[PDB]
């Protein structure tokens, strides 16, 4: 009742060091937290009985929907069966090799093995470790820079998070490491030219990629790491020619394309891979959140014929690869795994995300696009953002102390308990639904926000 | 059958990039491959029906036992109500809630918040970007090395690669980082000088730690990571003494102590923390393994008082940590959590890790220390390990390419089925069994080792 649920709260501020929270006030009972209980198709409810609809699926990860007991029974029959034992030295589960074997299979064809994390920071911590194994087996000690994005999300830790181009993640964390170098945000809209058509936008990134692979030297450069679409820098697709560009400048230096599939990895798009969506040809994809639907944690390291050849050359030379997490291929997250990748097909839901997606992003175009203070409406997929700017004729973005994105977030949770993220360094509306949407309720997330946009700015 | 068993064996190797694995022979079908389908106290079984008595308990994890169903179940009744919500911006569920206050309730006094993780490698990442925070915090940006000791293990990333001390996971990745430095591994038997008292030992190593802070500069060290008992660079408890000495000259110089507790938090030890059982004052600790039995990932990140008054002044002064992991706090894994610690405390299991675990170290001792090639047997609690020595009185090592340990170890396994890891740069057979291990099986541990040791070596 009533006294235990104050309790909790109590143990909750005394006790628990949340991700992404401000820690004193959190502490202090001046920040309000909040227990959810249980979940079911796009929403969530919390313990006072609450109903709030996610268009945000959990961290773009919820991508089935909640409440989907195909995944909750996997995991019960695994936790029954054998919850746990290590991969090392050849073991195994038969779910964790019927995924490696699933994951292959729907995983662009240049693609040979995967490798089994907890998250994707992790998963993007090995890409980094195997990269510099690679060229160290080939010869290249000097080989080993990673080239990254501002505005690019890979992870939260020290190495991940230098890879990672939002300033949160860097102030007062002594990043990004000097191993890690950033080029252009492939964002058009924040162009500093806004005289630059696409073309010239995409011609722009070429030149300023070319300067900085000039500037360190290729010999020193080992990859280049990208989303396809920016997630956490605010749902941004590439600018139309940017990948095929980017690709040359890539090719005629050896440097390897690491495509960070974590958002767009099964179906979000509209398409199994962001990469094969947008026509990337990586060596190295990065995995994880919708791979489980976030029913277990788990994360993977695809990596490609190309790159396996050299690992497995290392081997040969070196032993047993001196890389490997307790809980690597993890029981229950490979059962998760299985069960979701099944249910997605079965439910038929990346069909579903294309085109519930495409009417999500249509509608909230013709809804908000005209508004006075709305600079672009964008997205694909399931991936949708409305970004704000105090003058659109002249793109001036309001005072970031003005806090407008945050505002109309939290209009549009309390005015109609839908959930919409403030996206980080912007005022940017972002929209990441579970693939089981209908059109019905996409109609009210665009209703709602129209409302939470009218009440803010008018 | 045959047939679907000879599939999956070809998937593995076709698709599956196993940790801590010769990935050419695996892929090639040279090494053997194994799928471990049920398990059950302290026994673990192979899709063949093969029963193998695990004295490893996984990797030091599956303390509880093998086939708890109190845990499995846990693990059901949360993957059914609600699999999965961000815990970001103050959110969470009852388990982590929960979860939360029952750590800090068995943690040592000084503990104020654990802030929760995936394993204990992201823990420690964790941990050094918090240490980094916090002299930020402090107005101290100089003050960031951190001093970790050879034969440690703190994980396998490339900052926590670092921090670990063994050559396996530093060759080929151009590790360690510079910010890392190393001192004296505290192993008292492979002494450089073997005149030395454990006093004189411990001596020496305080001279070697007072070495490198006058080298590097005191303002400029900002921890100390260290397991209070060594577990993967041996099994090696501290010398008697060390913790007291190592610490006098922290406080003197104002470094941090982060007591590494993923293999020793919860109970191997036959004391709840390893930092009580050796005495250690840390400012941080890091937990893992044991703190679910492996049932369901998750790991922790303890912090004092000390740190977490810096770490609300910095939150005051910049908003919201900017660190977090989508996993992080998974319900699954706190009710996996909620559900062991539980079960640890009801079945008695403590006090049977330290019992048994006396009871295995005093007659593996007996039964082994007069061999010729013996050079010592040492442990603590549940914790167990057999150094093998071509000489005794010179304390000559047989080459490492003779690979001893690795036979003796496969011998066990070959002739009696039983699990002992051979730890790595070393001939050391080590044994981290289940805390409900009983008298009967630590017996035919301590026999079918004494069989394996003549069978090898005579």
């Amino acid at each position: 009742g009533m006294l235990k649920n104050d309790q909790l709260d109590q143990w909750d501020r005394d006790n628990f060091f949340h991700p992404s929270t401000h820690l004193a006030q959190h502490a202090r009972g001046e920040s309000a937290n909040r227990v959810i209980k249980t979940a079911s198709g796009v929403f969530i409810e919390d313990r006072d009985g609450t109903k709030l609809l996610d268009a945000f699926a959990g961290l773009y990860c919820v991508n089935v929907g909640y409440g989907r007991q195909e995944i909750a029974e996997a995991i019960a029959d695994q936790a029954r069966e054998l919850a746990y034992y290590h991969s090392y030295v050849g073991h195994g589960t038969e779910a964790s090799i019927t995924l490696a074997k699933m994951i292959l299979d729907r995983a662009p064809k240049n693609m040979s093995k995967v490798y089994f994390g907890l998250g994707g920071s992790d998963a993007n911590e090995t890409n980094v470790k195997l990269i510099w194994y690679y060229n160290n087996i080939l010869g290249r000690p000097e080989k080993k820079k990673i080239i990254s994005r501002w505005r690019g999300y890979h992870g939260s830790g020290l190495v991940t998070g230098s890879l990672t181009g939002l300033e949160l993640f860097h102030k007062k964390f002594d990043l990004p490491v000097e191993q890690v170098i950033h080029t252009e945000a492939p964002y058009y809209f924040r162009r500093e030219d806004l005289n630059q058509t696409e073309e010239q936008f995409v011609a722009h990134c070429v030149a300023e990629l070319e300067a900085l692979i000039e500037r360190e030297g290729a010999d020193t450069i080992a990859a280049f790491i990208g989303e396809p679409i920016l997630g956490t820098g605010g749902i941004v697709p590439p600018p139309a020619g940017y990948w095929e560009a980017i690709q040359t400048v890539l090719n005629k230096h050896d440097i390897l394309l690491v495509a960070d599939e974590v958002v767009t990895g099964f179906g979000r798009l509209g398409t199994m891979f962001g990469s094969d969506h947008y026509g990337l040809e990586p060596d190295i994809i990065t995995i994880a959140k919708g791979l489980t639907s976030a029913y277990a944690p788990l994360s993977g390291s695809i990596v490609s014929d190309k790159v396996w050849k050299v690992l497995e050359q290392g081997t040969d030379e070196n032993g047993p690869i001196g890389h490997g997490w307790t809980y690597s291929a993890h029981p229950i997250g490979a059962a998760a795994g299985v069960a979701n990748l099944k249910l997605l097909d079965e439910l038929n839901l990346v069909s579903n995300a294309g085109e519930v997606g495409a009417y999500l992003n249509a509608t909230m175009a013709e809804a908000l696009s005209q508004h006075a203070n709305v600079g672009d409406v964008r997205g694909e997929g399931l991936l949708c953002a409305v970004e704000f700017v105090k003058d659109r004729d002249s793109r001036t973005f309001f005072d970031a102390a003005d806090k407008i994105g945050p505002q109309i977030s939290a209009k549009l949770l309390e005015q109609d308990k839908i959930i919409a993220r403030a996206m980080p360094q912007g005022d940017i509306l972002g929209f990441a639904p579970p693939f089981c949407l209908t059109r019905a309720e996409a109609d009210q997330v665009v209703e709602g926000t129209l409302r939470a946009v009218k009440a803010v700015l008018g």
